[PDB]
């Protein structure tokens, strides 16, 4: 609930702290069913425009059909196959004969139903749309006679609006070969979508977590097209379970830290690596590289653990000590000494080389701090906007508090001389080792 | 048809084989040409809400129009002008006085029609659209006259079923600044891209395979738009040729191989570069290094040689001796000991270092192997999952055989002292130089 | 407006000049609002058709307004806060208890009006869509007597027309958790962003500017959902303030320059780094490197300066002299001679190495050069494709004048031996003195 920051002057880095995680670790399947019409053409009569529109949706909702069909021939290759393989387990399921018979029994009387498949499988089912009942009952009278009997125009208007969600489903299965994420409000509803997590067997805060943060949990779920077979149109939704919760979560930023020398060619640099989102998780720490894999809402990150690694939790003491024997804390060494400025969760780190005019300013006083050359940090109390050079970064206004821990930049501590410069995944072992070798090789 | 797989234990790396090519060499281009009505504002005596209604389609008939001609005043650059530069070809063309008359003769009797360009190109040109036939015999009587004459409701509801595509276009083309890919439904419907591939030059199996992969066409397809001009708003639909049939391809999966000492910085690593899809083409190799460029169906791929290197077919030989002198095998060294997996066609790669708890389970009877320190393999036969730290992989539960070639790490034949170990580029032969170097260094 | 191309034979690297900016510095925020209905269930005895039609669609306005109220509790992190703070600086204002009754009070009488909020910005607010006055007069009496009265079916129709605006804005507003870029039409129709930007605080060549390229100014636009509360539906446009206009522009084009010995593995390679867009700003250079940020139109580049790096104005003396002690070059070392191509503004830079058949054609007259070893460059005058391997590249066919600069390449100046042939940041004087370091451990 309290966020918290803390620069670390030697190092050029900073971590934001105070973050509770909910972390993906399993998938909860479940079948999303369409009660399709098996009409087949039926041309009459027809003149009166009326006949006309209902045979073109019609012709609409037919060509939906043939596209699932010719979707479902065609299953690609080109998913992501390590995380859709529970719903493409279902859908080889379904795929057998007499499955489908069985969730068409139990959607028989209600929307909702627990299935048992023949795998195991306790899926949850729904019918979400009734299209055969309706083309069957208000629409097949109406083409099934020798001269076609007159609809209304609410019947127009009442089977486009039915039809739609139809459509739309077939466009968006169609474009992404079968498997859409983000999971739309077309594949299912806001209220079906709570209406099914309400109905998971999950604990009642876990029921409260994902439906308060519906939106996430749609971006970290797949919708995988399955079969259309015998009047039904199913797909599966492969919902996320989030098996580690509150656990504490902190995020590493990083900046260069080069010497400050007055004579270009006569510097060195390094900077931290492995900067993103860090978990404590099962004894060990879920570390995210990539940048889009974590969603945050209020101090809660929403991370699948697909796109994690598992560090020792000393990979924390990089934050204490970088120069700590327990964990060999990782950098980059070069000599591009170009300014920048990261923006952190509580305030802005600030690189400053060469002729860069650096500040930190207050939207009414104007500059409030100029940086000098090196790497250096100011809270967002205070400051609106960090600008870089020509540019300029606005500063998180989020309350917290953060801590300037102040220390001596440790790239001071190496000879030039000597510094392997162009390290592009180096250690802090590492370079002493290449130091340590140079050495060696300058002695003598 | 049968896909195999071998996994390198002493290169930490998997082939996988048996999968056909189908790779982009050539461009289609097709005219899609949609009658527009160069209406003018008819505003006469209205009241009752059918006029209002035609008159609010009407205006958003009239945006689109003004929206498309702004749109077509403004071409941007920021396409990849090499992907698209046949199409921008015929709109150039399309540019000149008295094109769009000579397709405006071509489809003026029937829908589809070969229409020889000024250019020299003959392409396929289709009316998908009639508003102008629409709009001046069924529309403007409506507002022609002293008093607008009342049109009946199912006027309003064909109108907008009408005009719904000419403004869905124009939204794909506005918010795509005229250049969209890939190809949806409203640039071309299913129907008439089926229509459009059966009616192309090519022969009677491309014809089915594209036929057949129509989501993949659509997806490695282009459209342009061209000009709005004389009552015709024609673009550029841009159809991948593939001229690269049914050649072997397969696909390459590393991993890093590590050595396995109890002694934290005395291990160094070696991971295998150009990892991704081999196709063989015209006596070479075409290697896709982006994961993103090949959609596969079945054991068919289907890329762009725009997205390709071209490379000596000895380029295998890393998959048969790595220390091979034809052929100059690429790798990158490092110390980065963090467990990792890789799934592969018919397996998994793991490479398990430190403390990391790596292991492969059958979703029934649990844990069936546990990895040790290194870096090894397990087919799918038996295997649903595995798990590496706190993340859990699911396998690909494809038919196929796995071979498992046995062979000494590689990275065991290196002596740790004189190992280049920061090398992100290297080669076999460059490292072999580098230690050959350092042993010149070190022997006086 | 002439542009032109100059190709360095001696780096293998090209630029594209005569390219004006406009670069975005700062941002106008804009309040686009909704007059919702606070509508209450309203079951009446209802049977025919017209009833349930219009009760659909009042459920589907009841969902999209209970969807914004729960999108407007949970308000993510996840956005870049440093590229929305302005506008989340106005949510946050308008949050404020009386703040809503303001903009309700100026949007009494007009659509548009100037508003004064209480933190001193003097925003332009909108009144887009009318739902309250819609629904209150013409809903409201169908559903609030003892049995409902029946409802014209041009009721029907408008109502779901108006709604629609209402619905779509709620589906972009959910799947991107408030903040959506580009803005939709949705968001704003092109005649309200036009209205909006020329009733900016502008001068009339800025407002030309941006009429001209709507489509680029949607791009570098967002929309930021702020809040549903007392009938008013309130979010942000963000739209872009160009304060570089009219500086020069160029585009810096690079390729690998190796040595093409016969004997493979004694070979060396040099590329020159930060390859993309510099544009004069500032006394200073405003570099742009990833290649997304940057959309040109004509000879106009449209940057956000949120994303580029600022350097000295003598990074242009690599392009000029890159052995010039004002700024040191930097450059990326290696031994990967796999053949490339680089369509350029006016041309096309090919680096053909071992076997490579590179060649480039005109499409009437066939093959007119063949490129040998080495870095060349063609202009498109005269040549219509350029072909590596199995790879087939299109000139861009833009009007302009290319220079070929003649020069040794100056791969051809360094040693092999000492040469540091793995560096993956390096620099001209990085690499001089990694040879200076080289050859004192060799001359001893
Ligand atoms: C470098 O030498 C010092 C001095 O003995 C030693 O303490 C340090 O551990 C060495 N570093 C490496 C990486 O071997
Ligand atoms: C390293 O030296 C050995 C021994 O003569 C030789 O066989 C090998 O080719 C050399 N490697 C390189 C890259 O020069
Ligand atoms: C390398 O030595 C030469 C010869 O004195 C000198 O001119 C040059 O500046 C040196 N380069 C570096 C990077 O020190």
């Amino acid at each position: 609930q309290n966020i918290t920051e803390e620069f670390y002057q030697s190092t050029c880095s900073a971590v934001s702290k105070g973050y509770l995680s909910a972390l993906r670790t399993g998938w909860y399947t479940s079948v999303i069913t369409i009660e399709l019409s098996n009409i087949k053409e039926n041309k009459c009569n027809g003149t009166d425009a009326k006949v006309k529109l209902i045979k073109q949706e019609l012709d609409k909702y037919k060509n939906a059909v043939t596209d699932l069909q010719l979707l479902m021939q065609s299953t690609p290759a080109t998913g992501s196959g390590s995380a859709i393989a529970s719903g493409v387990a279902v859908c080889k399921v379904l795929h057998l004969e007499g499955e489908v018979n069985k969730i068409k029994s139990a959607l028989l009387s209600t929307n909702k139903a627990v299935v048992s498949l023949s795998n195991g499988v306790s899926v949850l089912t729904s019918k979400v749309l009734d299209l055969k009942n309706y083309i069957d009952k208000q629409l097949l009278p109406i083409v099934n006679k020798q001269s076609c009997s007159i609809p209304n125009i609410e019947t127009v208007i009442e089977f486009q609006q039915k039809n739609n969600r139809l459509l739309e489903i077939t466009r968006e299965f169609s474009v992404n070969a079968g498997v859409t994420t983000p999971v739309s409000t077309y594949m299912l509803t806001n209220s079906e979508l709570l209406s099914l997590i309400n109905d998971m067997p999950i604990t009642n805060d876990q029921k409260k977590l994902m439906s308060n943060n519906v939106q996430i949990v749609r971006q970290q779920s797949y919708s995988i097209m399955c079969i259309i077979k015998e009047e039904v149109l199913a797909y599966v939704v492969q919902l996320p379970l989030y098996g580690v919760i509150d656990t504490p979560c902190w995020k590493l930023h990083t900046s260069p830290l080069c010497t400050t020398n007055t004579k270009e060619g006569s510097n060195i640099c390094l900077t931290r690596t492995d900067r993103g989102w860090y978990c404590d998780n099962a004894g060990s720490v879920s570390f995210f590289p990539q940048a889009e894999t974590c969603k945050v809402q209020s101090n809660r990150v929403f991370c699948d653990t697909m796109n994690s690694l598992t560090l020792p939790s000393e990979v924390n003491l990089c934050n204490v000590d970088i120069f700590n024997p327990k964990y060999d804390c990782k950098i980059m060494t070069s000599k591009t000494d170009v300014s920048s400025s990261v923006i952190t969760s509580l305030g802005a780190i600030v690189s400053c080389y060469g002729k860069t005019k650096c500040t930190a300013s207050n939207k009414n006083r104007g500059i409030i701090k100029t940086f000098s050359n090196g790497c250096d940090y100011v809270s967002n109390k205070g400051v609106d906007t960090v600008s870089v050079g020509n540019t300029l970064y606005y500063v998180n206004k989020q309350e917290g508090k953060s801590l300037y821990v102040k220390g001596e930049p440790i790239i001071n501590f190496y000879d030039p001389l000597v510094f392997p410069s162009d390290e592009f995944d180096a250690s802090i072992s590492q370079v002493n080792e290449k130091i340590n070798q140079s050495l060696a090789f300058i002695r003598k």
